[PDB]
């Protein structure tokens, strides 16, 4: 099993060069020659797939290293392949968290992106991730130098004065190289398939709304005397217009004059759910029975919220329960003699009817399926890819820092495990193309 490590390295490594070479090469070619307005999600693919080439770059000396049998690029060759491969680890794995730190952003408030996803402020971030990048990488340029083994043999690995010296820094770049990441990435990318169940899939929630509550692009007068715009946005506690219009302003972020788009519409919409499901969530009564709600029945506990506020929903315990306890024939008929039902039992005959039936058949039929899955789906694998190829070479890292402290023969197979899950990794630069050809 001595022979077939290395021959198991020298494939992936020359595999990553045919496949990672050419398509690095033309996606970082189009981006730049047959581009005006190079968008801000073709500058990510663009550093992320120009750094992925530079690391491919040295793999021509390692596959020599490999069969030669000892280095052969003195000080400076093994002190730099290491520093380039050590900035393109930091470089391509800040990226990725910025990636992801952002598809949170466009659906935590999608009128701030605008304000904040400029192309100035992209490139003046992007110069920060290399610089802050670039400095991460530093100590590999320290720490690992050539040692002359043999006559005819010198090797190249780092040279750790001490073993708390190796614990620290094998531990350094697992944390900051992989777990600050994968926890940010975990935070964020959760946070948006956690907010969503609230906002419901699709824009079906949205549709049901505006048949009940009245869909108005213009600010107007609430049925208090009130100024709101939308589907029942409140803007503001105040009397004057032009507090009221640019109080609106200032949560759209551009000149309205009084007027919003069906979209600004309904992403402010968005924002009117978002918030009352926090408030559900930290409400004593209407949490439990939401939490066993299903998808559907659960927009209905978001309607009577948006009719009556949590406050005012609340009372009607004895019709709460019975749906916490999935019995739904007793809670239609028991809400059929509430005053709600009798001031406005146009939208309760229908909110009712789809607990009943858990289905949106009471509301319309065909006009509501839409993709709501953005481009992001795409960015969604990209950062799988590169943790399955990633995850491996860290492990290692992880668990050589930590039986540094307390204990060789038994140990004597991590570098020759750490051999492949490192030579594993060298496909990761080569990811990105593949997954642009998946169309
Ligand atoms: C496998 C080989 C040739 C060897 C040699 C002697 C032997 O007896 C057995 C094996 C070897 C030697 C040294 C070595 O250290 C460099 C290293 C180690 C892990 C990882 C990276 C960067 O990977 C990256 C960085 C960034 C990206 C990216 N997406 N932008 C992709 C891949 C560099 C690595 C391999």
């Amino acid at each position: 099993s001595n022979t077939f490590i290395p021959l198991l390295a020298m494939i992936l490594l020359s595999v990553s060069m045919v496949v990672g070479l050419p398509g690095n090469t033309f996606v970082v070619w189009s981006i730049l020659k047959r581009m005006r307005k190079r968008s801000v999600t073709a500058l990510m693919v663009l550093n992320l797939a120009l750094a992925d080439l530079a690391v491919l770059l040295t793999a021509p000396f390692f596959l020599h290293f490999l069969t030669w049998g000892t280095w052969s690029f003195g000080l400076a060759g093994c002190r730099l392949c290491h520093y380039i491969c050590g900035v393109s680890m930091y470089a391509s794995v800040l990226l990725i968290t910025a990636m992801s730190l952002d598809r949170s952003l466009a659906v935590a408030s999608p009128f701030l992106s605008q304000k904040v996803r400029t192309k100035t402020a992209a490139r003046w971030l992007l110069v920060g991730i290399w610089g802050a990048s670039f400095l991460l990488a530093t100590p590999v340029l320290a720490f690992r130098k050539v040692v002359k083994l043999t006559n005819e043999t010198d090797l190249c690995l780092a040279v750790y004065p001490s073993d708390r010296h190796k614990a620290f820094h094998l531990l350094f770049e697992a944390f900051t190289g992989f777990v600050v990441p994968f926890l940010i990435v975990v935070a964020s990318y959760a946070d948006i398939s956690r907010r969503l169940r609230a906002r419901g899939s699709g824009s079906n929630i949205f549709e049901m709304l505006r048949i009940d509550e009245g869909l108005r692009l213009k600010i107007y007068k609430d049925t208090e005397g009130y100024y709101t715009i939308g589907i029942g946005h409140l803007l503001t506690k105040s009397p004057s217009l032009n507090a009221a219009k640019s109080e609106l302003d200032k949560a759209i972020g551009r000149n309205t004059n009084g007027v919003i788009t069906k979209d600004e519409a309904e992403k402010l919409f968005n924002q009117d759910v978002d918030a009352a499901v926090r408030g559900i969530l930290r409400n004593a009564k209407l949490k439990p029975v939401y939490d066993s709600l299903d998808a559907v029945r659960r927009a209905a506990l978001i309607n009577m919220v948006f009719q009556m506020g949590e406050t005012g929903v609340a009372g009607f315990t004895n019709s709460l329960r019975m749906l916490q306890q999935k019995r739904w024939d007793e809670a239609a008929v028991n809400l059929a003699k509430s005053r709600w039902y009798n001031q406005t039992p146009n939208r309760a005959k229908r909110v009712i009817t789809t607990f009943r039936t858990g289905t949106w058949d009471a509301y319309g039929s065909g006009s509501r399926f839409h993709r709501r899955r953005r481009t992001g789906r795409l960015v969604v694998i990209i950062i799988l890819a590169f943790a399955a190829f990633w995850l491996p070479y860290h492990v290692v890292d992880l668990v050589e820092g930590s039986r540094v402290l307390a204990g060789d023969q038994s140990k004597q197979q991590l570098r020759n495990a750490r051999k492949v899950c490192i030579a594993l990794a060298f496909l990761s630069s080569s990811v990105n193309p593949l997954l642009y050809a998946c169309a």
